[PDB]
């Protein structure tokens, strides 16, 4: 991921340079694990948002039986006594009830004599639409109607879930459950490489990740890789070798994470626009004015180079760009800039790449202001839940 902030491993030298070496760098996060190519490649993730197929339609089915006995009281009364119980019903019954419902048919729908009684027993199933959820960690099928909140029968082959009434059986729609694993997308994502490893991919929207630490495990059939930062892809030549312990889960794929990841790949995106229309207002004006350096400054840990105004000249100096994840990290004292071990001493109130002690002595870095890709970074990191197992216990 991107850094707070970037700052030189060590200065050293300070050569000088004229404006038309001034580069702005590429910031490739792949870099940094030595991997500058990067070749287009098609991976599997969850459909973004909602996930209709980890739900799975059915119908409760239940039998009654409704007697009537219709006897003469013999007061010349004609009476009729209704009972009412309940049966067990067989699953091939059961379809062809709801078979019968889907389309409309006659669906659901006595004589005196002086001194007959009679008797008609009427053997109703009734069929109400009933969801039941399902783990897509691993295919079972739980509700609190089922006994023990789990299925009586198992993915691929579910003829019917017990119930808690010995007279009501849960059926599914697709009796296949042909439908109900078809939770995965197909995106098109860039693969960044060297030679032949693979140390990360942008997804479709851009956003980068690493493979570093990412274990293997397998979601309602398809077998991925789990990514450090929780969220689960698969490809064909993934590289990962550690099962997950099933501890681990993954994450899920809402909209507003798409949405955000996108926002900082447009946010990467601007600062390279303002470094190269920066660099030419230095060129085409043919003044550069130091606070505006600050452009130049490699976002990405790597080598690089720095940049500073002294003796009235322009000049630069080639680093290794540690990483900065707090602030405070590099300013412990006010004034103090922490660059490898010593505070850097400012010369006539400028450091390098634009950091320069105001007036108050205080170390003032641009990007510390606002920055609109930290804003976002923060974002990210808070539309991240997790997708659980389900809860019913
Ligand atoms: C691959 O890694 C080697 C070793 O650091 C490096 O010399 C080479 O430039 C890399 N190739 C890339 C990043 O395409
Ligand atoms: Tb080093
Ligand atoms: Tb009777
Ligand atoms: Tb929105
Ligand atoms: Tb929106
Ligand atoms: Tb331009
Ligand atoms: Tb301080």
């Amino acid at each position: 991921e991107f850094p707070l902030y970037t700052i030189p491993e060590k200065i050293e030298k300070w050569t000088p340079i004229d404006m038309i070496h001034l580069s702005c760098p590429n910031n490739l996060l792949s870099e940094e694990e030595g991997c500058n190519a990067e070749s287009s490649f098609t991976y599997f993730e969850l459909k973004s948002g909602y996930l209709a197929h980890q739900k799975v339609p059915g119908f409760t089915c239940t039998g009654v039986v409704n007697e009537a006995e219709t006897y003469t009281n013999g007061n010349g009364s004609v009476t009729t006594t209704f009972k009412r119980k309940h049966f067990r019903p067989t699953v091939a019954a059961c379809r062809d009830a709801y078979n019968w419902k889907v389309s409309g048919d006659p669906r659901y729908e006595d004589s005196s004599g002086s001194r007959t009684v009679t008797t008609t027993k009427e053997s109703l199933l009734i069929i109400s639409p009933s969801i039941v959820e399902m783990d897509i960690y691993g295919r079972t099928l739980h509700s609190p109607m089922f006994p023990s909140g789990v299925c009586s029968n198992v993915y691929p082959s579910v003829p019917s879930c017990e119930t808690n009434h010995d007279y009501t059986l849960w059926l599914p729609e697709d009796p296949s459950l042909s439908l109900v694993c078809d939770i995965f997308t197909s995106s098109n994502g860039k693969k960044a490489m060297n030679g032949s490893r693979i140390c990360g991919f942008k997804d479709e929207r851009g956003f980068y990740r690493s493979l570093k630490g990412a274990c293997k495990l397998t979601l309602c059939g398809r077998p991925g890789i789990r990514l450090f930062d929780g969220t689960w892809v698969s490809f064909t030549k993934p590289d990962v070798h550690v099962w997950c312990t099933p501890n681990q889960l993954i994450n899920i794929h809402n909209d507003r994470l798409d949405e955000i990841e996108h926002l900082i790949v447009e946010d990467i995106i601007k600062k390279r626009e303002e470094c190269l229309d920066t660099l030419e207002t230095i060129l085409m004006s043919q003044s550069v004015s130091f606070r505006r350096l600050s452009h130049f400054r490699k976002l990405v840990p790597g080598y690089g180079k720095a940049y500073t105004i002294l003796n009235g000249s322009l000049m630069e100096t080639n680093v290794y760009y540690k990483r900065v994840d707090k602030w405070a990290d590099i300013l412990p004292s006010k004034g103090c800039l922490k660059v490898g071990q010593q505070c850097m001493e400012p010369v006539k109130g400028v450091l390098f790449n634009g950091i320069i002690k105001g007036p108050d002595g205080q170390i003032l870095i641009p990007e510390m202001q606002s920055e609109q890709l930290k804003q976002h970074m923060d974002l990210l990191k808070a539309a991240v839940f997790p997708l659980r197992h389900p809860l019913i216990s």
